């Protein structure tokens, strides 16, 4: 019984297993129940406290990973499975996963908090990209990362109801968050300096803490990687998840009360089974069930609350990758394959266009084909294959990036902004999807250091230093190290200069205007388009 | 005669010419100026088709440059040669349907390429007697025959009542279809070949040109064109045949006026008041924009240009086209609150909201956002260089550069060998500022050659500059290239296609062969604010 291994909470005694590292061991407390199992008439109802348990609880294993579709489109590769579940599916999910120094700190350290992506429809804390043990030893980092409901049962709303109020998955979040506040210390934590980062919907997310107050408490500072809560994808209307969960009871044969009871006496897959036939229409990068506009957890849209937000006292991160949109194509983009190279056609990419901006109209479609038509080689298929890329990135993620990074500097935040734009040398995805969404999390979580994975010295070496200027920001609220000249100074973001840094192999290199003109399309032109039109 | 110059008594159709021979840098050069080709459209015959001169007799003068048709002559700004050296230099008179021919001294002896000049002056104003339209190095440098033709502008070549039998709109048109059957005619008594007779014009006069291109009654009347800065279509040299009628009707209003009644009525006025309301008549302020201008009449225009342009056959058609570096700077003091020939025109980003407005005066609300959107640097969009800078590229766009893509584009794509130049050489002469860069107009002296006039001081260089293109655009009067079939050291410029949108620049360093004129915003002007403007 390894004393170090042996932590009380507010609800009882836990034991950890220790981790081996490349650098050294680390003591990971895995499967730390955080809730009431979200089950039974608990299914689509928010999170409650985990009541204390007896003797020691057993926190040595991942717990199950929450109730999702399993990803099928190319059975048994890598490049998919890796964000497959990797434990049993269970409603029965919401545990969080602590990773400390072994021994564990001495002082109060700093805790960042992961929030995993995954479209709010999957994901899970126990992925091999999010381990949390590289970050704890190399850099000394308590690591927090929690599983919250997605899906049907994490975001099903019948909002204003009292049976489905809409954003149980993030309360889950912010519960874990609660968790932090109340339990980190006991770890060596420190609850005062309180990170969190997350990736695509796990960005979103992110940024729904920073626009909801009562999530503010609980962190000091924020990373957004690869998403935002603004955008067409991460929020619906209360009218628009009502609709989507009335047609899906519905499909699944079922007064909000009444049609509630009926849900809740369905088998999880049964939900799953008509999750994807309630989008209004065919659609990439777009989601049935996510975060609902309530005018509770969400007080008014994303859009209303960074336009109008007051930010002063916030440090963020944010950035994005190189090829945002390459990713989803191959979900449902004619001519889109990982298996050959789709170079597509003209006419495909016009229809193409129509499935990667769905909400658009005939005009404001055409609006974007003629903005990304390279005119000088208006039908070459590279072209045409890199610019369908281009544009769901840039409308998804990219120019929402820029868009929250814009916001939050103007109104007070302290914001760093980057790029990722090195390709993992193990990428199972071919070449044309260049740095695909997801592809920077194994360098920021250290997977090169394990030399068994078979990254590059280089890659090593990258993934020190992205380690170091996470830690360093979630230490500080700034990315720099402290020690340092060689190599350039990491400036803030700021609406005036629009300073980003590209993250690559070479050193920091500062760009100015993060897609100014392409985004300046999206985030002002587009809009007016579809309000008057 | 007996004792003058057997070498400058010519006979045309309608009678004798004597002319005069000049002194050009090389050598003399035979010169027959202010030829009548048409009655003179007075009194009763103002708005009306130009009827060709009748017979004269005795030995016509051909010496001197006759009248300027008549115009508003600009006052912007006083003593300043950047706008006088467009001012009429001879007297105003109605009766002003003359031509100029320049050909070598002594005429030469195996028929020669003819080069039609159409002058600019957005319809409004031009002459052929100005000093850039100087034949005489053209036809002593490169044994070119010259012709140039003064055409009626402003309301007396194009106010039209469309339908009407006493103002029918395009008779300045019909001006120039005269001067071109007189050559037809006429221009082998002076050793012109009226089997190679290629159009050139600047500006509107290059709009000219692509109209004489797109209706059939001119098409025998030339073999190759060039348009330099200007367009058929586009939104300035047209107008529906509604809002001429409506600019007409209105402009008769003001001065005091059924169409025969109406027409009647607009004949008694005096020639300068009606110059003094031309201005008064268009629907939007504006720059760019002129108030009358060829009409769309199912006649002369059988369709819209853009409409002609879309579906022609233009599988003959040699074409060479191109811009000028800054098209747009010269009207920004025009009208654009903010700028001036004075000093530096930096402005803020109002002013350039408000010079788009006046700039882009068709656009809605909407349109106007979408140009303000593409041309603003989201990286400075505050920064009054840039400001000003594309506040002119805006006017420069949409009215030229633009419409001349549209234009090889559309005539590429349906058999025509198009060549397209972008002239980037701003002239050391030149009296406008710094800011203006290359401004609208002022390739012409170097195309004309008058750097070769060592009292103009034009830098050798320049000189040398001057030559080369003389020579490129009377290769392409000879053959339909502005290749040297010889000198095959000098880099080709290669002909524009759809597939490589090939292009060079005019400077003073060797041709450079460019791809895309402003494909990207192009796209935008001629692609995509059509389609919005459905809304
Ligand atoms: C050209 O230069 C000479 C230099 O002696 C000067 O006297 C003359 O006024 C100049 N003329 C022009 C065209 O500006």
């Amino acid at each position: 019984e390894d004393p170090q291994l042996l932590v009380r909470v507010r609800g009882g005694q836990l034991r950890g297993i220790r981790l081996k590292a490349p650098g050294g061991p680390v003591s990971a407390f895995l499967g730390i129940p955080f809730a009431e199992p979200p089950v039974g008439s608990r299914r689509f109802m928010p999170p409650e406290p985990k009541r204390p348990w007896s003797g020691v609880l057993d926190a040595t294993t991942f717990q199950n990973v929450c109730y999702q579709y399993v990803d099928t489109l190319y059975p048994g590769f890598e490049g998919t499975e890796m964000w497959n579940p990797n434990r049993e599916l269970s409603e029965d999910c919401l545990y969080l996963n602590v990773w400390t120094p072994y021994p564990r700190p001495a002082s109060p350290t700093p805790v960042l908090i992961w929030i995993y992506g995954g479209g709010f429809y999957s994901g899970a804390a126990s992925l091999d990209v999010y381990d949390g043990r590289f970050l704890a030893q190399v850099e000394g980092a308590v690591l927090v990362s929690m599983n919250y409901r997605v899906g049907t049962f994490g975001f099903l709303a019948l909002p204003g109801s009292r049976e489905a109020p809409g954003n149980v998955g993030l309360l889950d979040q912010r519960l874990a968050l609660q968790w932090v506040q109340e339990n980190i210390a006991a770890f060596g934590g420190d609850p005062m300096s309180v990170t969190l980062f997350g990736e695509s919907a796990g960005a979103a997310s992110v940024g729904m803490h920073i626009l909801s107050l009562p999530s503010r408490s609980l962190f000091h500072r924020a990373v957004l990687q690869s998403g935002t809560p603004n955008g067409p994808w991460a929020t619906v209307s209360a009218g628009e998840a009502r609709r989507r969960a009335t047609l899906l009871a519905r499909l699944v044969g079922c007064n909000d009360t009444e049609l509630i009871a009926c849900l809740r006496t369905r088998p999880a897959q049964d939900l799953v089974d008509h999750e994807w036939h309630v989008l209004p229409q065919e659609s990439i990068f777009r989601f049935s069930f996510v975060p609902v506009v309530d005018g509770d957890f969400l007080s008014d849209t994303p859009e209303a609350l960074i336009n109008t937000g007051d930010f002063q006292d916030l440090q963020v991160l944010v950035g994005v990758v190189k090829d945002e949109g390459s990713y989803f194509l191959v979900y449902g983009v004619p001519g889109f394959s990982k298996d050959n190279e789709s170079l597509i056609s003209r006419a495909q990419f016009l229809a193409g266009v129509r499935i990667g901006v769905p909400q658009a109209s005939d005009l404001a479609a055409e609006a974007v084909v003629l903005h990304y038509t390279d005119w000088l080689h208006p039908e070459d298929p590279t072209h045409l294959r890199d610019a369908m890329s281009a544009v769901v990135g840039d409308h998804n993620v990219v120019c929402p990036v820029a868009q929250l990074a814009g916001r939050l500097a103007a109104q007070g935040a302290r914001v760093y902004a980057y790029i990722f734009e090195h390709r993992a040398s193990t990428l199972t995805w071919p070449l044309w999807m260049g740095v695909p969404h997801g592809y920077e999390i194994e360098f920021i979580f250290g997977l090169p250091l394990d030399p068994s994975l078979n990254y590059t010295t280089e890659e090593r070496i990258f993934a020190q230093r992205l380690m170091k200027y996470w830690t360093n920001f979630a230490r500080t609220g700034d990315p720099n190290d402290p020690r340092d000249s060689k190599s350039p100074q990491w400036p803030p973001y700021t609406t005036a200069a629009q300073q980003y840094v590209s993250l690559n192999l070479k050193p920091l290199e500062v760009r100015r205007g993060l897609r100014a003109q392409t985004c300046a399309f999206w985030n002002r032109f587009l809009p007016k388009l579809l309000s008057a039109t």
